[PDB]
């Protein structure tokens, strides 16, 4: 049996039309062209052989507008003249003299741990792939990024409005990734430097595990459901000692409880038992808990909400 | 540790610009507009209450050109006048009086079991999501499709050329999906009818399992590698008795063997042992074999080829 769940990304066309290549000195990466502004990671200013631990304030002072070259490649090829530049946090804000005629309706938002978003991976200003990730509790993502991918963007969509939430910056030693929000802050405690940094400990996202167990029930797989219940308060105390996030319910989870007739508290109890072992049984083809699907994923993909 | 593998789809913009809505009678679904042709599933001709087991030859005779309404919604809204119609296998070929000005360079191809492709899921001629799947050995895909999704398309890309390989038709009782190639044939032994159909038995895709074990080695995870080797001939005999596809090597797998220094035959032996059980150990976070990543995925995402 197949659960009917896949890793679903938004269609990428609207964002593809905003990607550009930004070159400065010996560095080239990707940027996002919206209206008369191009956003890109500030380490484009760094000499390619001094990425270890840069002094970005001094680099910024050394640049002028024609220190930067902005090129759009696909769709409508163009060189975009830079007429202003500024730094906000770990991003550069370049002002260009042409407004992107394909600028979508958009906002900037910050994504929260456990929430999903779509990524458009780009190299040299050319989109190459798209994938979806959940923001981990330790403010990394389990992505797929190589050299040249910085400036690739992550986003969600509400209606036709694109909510940009992530601009790629770096890989960590354990193979995970992190980046900036468009307010210029890095997610988590990370800084845009290549030297050793403490990494926070990851955790299972409890609300997503609950969503996945509801997905199992909706597929006729409920062997783990018992009358036994664990309160949210009691579960959250247990979670703190067992590398789980605390559970915070939402309307999306409530809709799953109503559809299946299985209470949240029954699945909180199930999680505590399953964490100790599946005892040879599988759930939706798996012998470990799955936290990479959201309640919204389950509502949309299975219940067609 | 994260392997650096995600489910990677192609950027969807070029295909989004080809999607249209096709209406006929009481049915509406999606179609693909290339040049002066619109492709769509033939069951658009079926009255919505007679999808059980249609006589499509009789339905086709009963239609005329203005039995069909073709509408493009996003980007460049339009009603496309139908000036011809024909049936090929399980698809309709509608001729319209306007050439799609956004027609990409394209081909039609058939995808083979174990190979990956990208899907653009659409409803009412509007793209809603994108995801990637491997064609299963029993000629189903483990997708995410709801009512209204037929006519959604699957494709691969070589350079800028889009190779269309799949047009969605139906869901099976076990939750998997299947569809047509653009020559009009259904994948596998399936027919575009809603009544009971024998489903062929699925299998592990051995070449993809080998790719995944190489991905593990490339991430420093090689506890399952031993000097022991199983020949391709011997493995393929074993596979026939154990619900594995026969292994057929490719240049992409050879590149992984060269990079890691681990021979294909060492991993064929490992698979035979792992199939019997992982004995409490994990590989790239998993306690079962993974066959949803291709050798090309591993080369591109990890080795940057
Ligand atoms: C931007 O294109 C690029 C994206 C990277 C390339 C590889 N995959 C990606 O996602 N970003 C960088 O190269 C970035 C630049 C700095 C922020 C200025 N640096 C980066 O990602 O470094 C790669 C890491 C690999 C690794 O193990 N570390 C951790 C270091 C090594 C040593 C142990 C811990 C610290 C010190 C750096
Ligand atoms: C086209 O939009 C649509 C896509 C479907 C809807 C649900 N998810 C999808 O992928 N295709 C159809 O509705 C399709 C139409 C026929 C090909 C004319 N029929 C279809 O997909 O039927 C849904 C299946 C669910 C199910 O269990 N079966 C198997 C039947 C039921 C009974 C046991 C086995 C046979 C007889 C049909």
């Amino acid at each position: 049996h197949h659960s009917g769940l896949v890793k679903m990304s938004h269609p990428s066309g609207d964002v593809e039309a905003c990607m550009v290549q930004v070159t400065c000195g010996s560095m080239t990466l990707n940027g996002l062209w919206l209206d008369n502004t191009v956003w890109c990671p500030r380490h484009v200013m760094c000499p390619a052989d001094q990425l270890s631990d840069p002094n970005y304030d001094a680099l910024l002072i050394s640049m002028t507008n024609h220190s930067f070259s902005v090129q759009k490649h696909i769709g409508a090829p163009a060189n975009l003249r830079v007429v202003g530049h500024a730094m906000q946090g770990t991003l550069l804000k370049l002002t260009v003299d042409v407004a992107n005629p394909s600028t979508p309706a958009y906002t900037f938002t910050t994504v929260k741990p456990g929430a999903a978003f779509s990524v458009l991976a780009c190299y040299n200003g050319r989109p190459t792939g798209t994938f979806t990730v959940v923001m981990r509790p330790n403010y990394t993502i389990k992505g797929s990024f190589l050299c040249g991918s910085c400036g690739s963007v992550g986003y969600t969509k509400e209606g036709s409005v694109i909510n940009f939430c992530y601009m790629h910056q770096m890989e960590l030693a354990n193979g995970t990734h992190t980046g900036s929000a468009f307010d210029g802050t890095m997610y988590g405690a990370f800084m845009d430097k290549q030297v050793h940094q403490v990494q926070l400990t990851d955790k299972y996202c409890s609300v997503n595990v609950v969503a996945w167990l509801y997905a199992a029930i909706l597929n006729g797989c409920a062997w783990f459901v018992k009358p036994n219940r664990t309160s949210v308060v009691s579960f959250n105390e247990w979670a703190l000692a067992n590398q789980f996030t605390e559970f915070v319910g939402t309307q999306s989870v409530d809709m799953l409880a109503v559809k299946t007739g299985v209470a949240i508290e029954q699945l909180l109890y199930a999680i505590q038992q399953l964490y100790t072992g599946f005892q040879g049984k599988q759930i939706l083809g798996s012998t470990m808990l799955e936290d990479e699907f959201t309640p919204e994923d389950v509502n949309m993909q299975i219940m067609g909400v």
